């Protein structure tokens, strides 16, 4: 059917699809055009997905799941997995070597999920979207991955899909997806594309080459654990510690209330990219207490400048590990809803001289955009082929006319079978005899033709130069044989040749050499 | 250089050549086309090697040597060299387990040889006979052993040739040699070879199978103590016996008179094969007194029918080992000089019912034959491979016309780099775009074909269907990288598609299946 176009991104997902000539990013049923990666289990054992398991007020965050992009297709004693186990709310556990994230789903009944499950769960959510745009079933998908994603991490995501009801054609990087979004596949010679991608939860930056159709990842690097989550938390601290010292009152270890104003801090971050001051109010936050502070741009950035700074040296090792210079970047692509921050964009068109990067593309969408883009390309795999091949002559056909010239009967390229004919005359007073020599090649001149054959008219009664009317007739037939007629249309004297292909054809490489002086005349 | 093929049999060796498209058995330079495996130590301290050797007449026997291919490889308590010695009428001693063959080489002074040394000499004779055809060194040969010889004969029989100045390049079959030299190697299905081997000392009999390349020996048998010489012994008795009752005279304990019989008795033996009767003839016989008697084939088989007819069980022996009837046999090949005796050619022919064995090769040089062929192909190992590699395309590569018909542009097996073209054309009036599906396979509908990819040739200007030219080329580039080119000839509107290999590459599996359908159109 119509295939759609998958960011499965680490903390938000985004459905496109190619549609009537245009990509449509695709708002979920809350009018979200991206839906937080985000599954939560309830105790009255109701599953929410997206928003509503993001947006859930609980004193139980243990039972909520995301980051489920950190485990897919890794195993249990991956140096990663054990890492990320530590700080994650949720129970991870080994069952047969490899990660299975464990849940209360009503009542304390007990389950284990594979991270491909969860994930699964996500895309269902991404498809269900895209079903109520479309009001048709989605079975086709090209979701994308980060360019470093191993076979068994792709192989993982591509079950996911597959869970969720979806034939994923295509698993395409990241990196690539948003240069696709942003036209860089539709230019000529050998451009370098920096993608610069800060999302929510991770730092990722690609050096790709695009060469003549080719994409190739040169370079990756970044940090898996710096996003605009960070920037949220270092907000939080704030804020927690402010109140904390206007109220006595500690918002932590009540999850419920740091819930609230992660919430606020979130919406008040996105407002401080559009403007210098941004309200966080709730009313009664804690106990009847409303919430009232202002953070102001400078603030917020003075509370991450060192996360915004560190962003600038996996930038410096990509160029390295590509060997590449600050003016060899060609284009720069930012990706990533964190890329939207005017000092991050400040910084990296400091880093490369004041260098503009690609604009058009919302940042957080740019991904599914290219996704959608390629899944477009993937719908027209169910087309018919309209084309009806022609059987054509592959060199010029012709006689030899006074001074050695080519005279072409039959053009390269003309569809046979055929029978094509034209007038020729005497080249002096009463000549008796033609003699017709057919050759094959483009060259004006048949010195620098194939000779096929010869053979006289005899006979052309007496008559001023120009004034007999002799016509020549070449047809090849069916079997692609060549017979070549001369007649005197005053007298209906006449004689022919039959050329046959033994011996006097030319190699396909000898054709292919003289096929290079077609189009000359 | 060229390699020599020996049989180095027990009573006499046999040397061909593989020269110019045919095997040459080599006269020695007595003009012999075989020569007595036979060394002789003269009491003057002269070394005789062949004919001289045999020929040689002397009241001594004891430092004339023969037979050491009974004892070569064997340890002294072999039951087979206890009971060889018993005959032998040269010394053979122990030496550190081994045997030793003791002779007077001059003057009284004694030295030890190793049977493989004796054999070494041989050797030597047989490499001087090919070097004396060949005006060259000879440095390699193939050397022939029974079937029944264990790793340390093979290895002993090398060591004698390695001795002589041989490289021995293969240690191969008696009767596999005979096989060989009968082209029976060279034939299909699964034949049943009986190999019938009487030489001057032993009956060799062999079951061979030929399958498919591959010789195996199913079984032998046949007697050790069995061959001409034995009914030379026969012809011996009777003469010898005649001689005394007609002159009184005892040719016995007289060492010189018995060679000169024994040696008119083998040439007789060898007529009566041709003719019913022969002349022994010796002037001066024994004391002036010459010797005059004939020959009849009735009496020659008289005096030996009961050998004769003892070669038919170890026949039988191998069949039944071999789990084969008669009928099963599916080649006879008679192998030594004594199978030209006409009562022995009839025995093995009546033994499997009429059955015509093998003709062509003389019986005393097959052997030798089989090894010159052998060696013919060996010599071919300091040949040069004068093969290029092509790189080619493993599928046909080529686009959908109508009605899901799959167009090739390069066919299965075309040497890449390369570009091709063909032509194109609207299926309907004023039809305004092409869908370019570009597909791998050998089948000629695309359903059955495996899809690379497809683009759109849009803005193709009003005509009558067939009328515009849209030029298709598919180009593969150093890197195998395929691209496809339509271009409209009228405008030089155009698009391309770069094919990658990634996510949409056929496994070696998939392709083998795909060849299966290849050379069908
Ligand atoms: N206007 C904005 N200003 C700052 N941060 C923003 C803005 N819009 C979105 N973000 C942040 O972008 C992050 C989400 O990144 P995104 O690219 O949507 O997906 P992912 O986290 O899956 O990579 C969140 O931290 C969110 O707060
Ligand atoms: N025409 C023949 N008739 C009978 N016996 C023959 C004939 N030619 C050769 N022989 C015998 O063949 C024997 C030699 O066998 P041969 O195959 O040459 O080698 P080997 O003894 O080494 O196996 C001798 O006994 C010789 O007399
Ligand atoms: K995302
Ligand atoms: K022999």
């Amino acid at each position: 059917g119509t295939v759609v176009g998958i960011d499965l991104g680490t903390t938000y997902s985004c459905v496109g699809v190619f549609k009537n000539g245009r990509v449509e990013i695709i708002a979920n049923d809350q009018g979200n055009r991206i839906t937080p990666s985000y599954v939560a289990f309830t105790p009255e054992g109701e599953r929410l997905i997206g928003d509503a398991a993001k947006n859930q007020l609980t004193s139980n965050p243990e039972n909520t799941v995301f980051d489920a992009k950190r485990l897919i297709g890794r195993t249990w004693n991956d140096p990663s997995v054990q890492q990320d186990i530590k700080f994650l709310p949720f129970k991870v556990v080994e069952k047969k070597t490899k990660p299975y994230i464990q849940v209360d789903i009503g009542g304390g009944q007990t389950k284990t999920f594979a991270p491909e499950e969860i994930s699964a769960m996500v895309l269902t959510k991404m498809k269900e979207t895209a079903e109520a745009y479309l009001g048709k079933k989605v079975t086709h998908a090209v979701v994308t991955v980060p360019a470093y994603f191993n076979d068994a991490q792709r192989q993982a995501t591509k079950d996911a899909g597959t869970i969720a009801g979806l034939n994923v054609m295509r698993i395409i990087n990241e990196p690539t997806a948003a240069a696709i979004a942003y036209g860089l596949d539709k230019r000529e010679g050998e451009k370098n594309i920096l993608v610069f991608d800060l999302g929510g939860g991770a730092f990722d930056v690609s050096l790709l080459t695009i060469d003549n159709g080719v994409f190739e990842v040169v370079a990756t690097n970044g940090d898996t654990h710096l996003g605009g989550e960070d920037f949220d938390q270092r907000v939080m601290e704030h804020f927690i510690k402010l109140y904390k010292k206007k109220t006595g009152k500690d918002v932590r270890k009540d999850n419920r209330a740091v819930q609230k104003l992660r919430r606020e801090v979130e919406k008040a971050k996105r407002a401080l990219s559009s403007q210098h001051q941004a309200r966080i109010e709730i009313e009664s936050f804690f106990e009847g207490e409303d919430f009232s502070e202002t953070l102001t741009r400078a603030k917020f950035e003075e509370l991450n400048m060192d996360l915004f700074r560190s962003t600038m040296k996996p930038v410096q090792k990509v160029l390295e590990d590509s060997d590449l210079k600050k003016s060899d970047i060609d284009e720069i692509v930012l990706v990533g809803g964190s890329t939207r921050i005017p000092k991050i964009q400040q910084l990296v068109k400091e880093f490369f001289n004041g260098k503009e990067p690609s604009r058009g593309i919302n940042p957080d969408e740019a991904v599914a955009y290219g996704a959608a883009v390629q899944a477009g390309v993937l719908s027209g795999d169910q087309d018919t082929g309209d084309l009806v091949l022609l059987d054509v002559c592959p060199l010029t056909l012709g006689i030899e006319t006074v001074g050695g010239v080519m005279t072409k009967l039959i053009p390269r390229n003309t569809v046979v079978p055929t029978k094509k004919s034209q007038i020729f005359s005497t080249a002096s007073d009463n000549q008796p005899t033609f003699t017709i020599k057919v050759y094959e090649g483009e060259r004006p001149l048949t010195k620098d033709n194939h000779l096929l054959g010869t053979f006289d008219l005899t006979g052309i009664p007496p008559a001023p130069r120009g004034v007999p009317q002799i016509e020549v007739t070449f047809e090849i037939d069916v079997n692609g044989i060549l017979r070549v007629t001369a007649e005197d249309k005053g007298t209906g004297n006449k004689n022919k040749i039959t050329i046959t292909n033994d011996q006097n054809r030319l190699t396909p490489e000898e054709i292919e050499r003289m096929v290079n002086d077609a189009e000359k005349f």
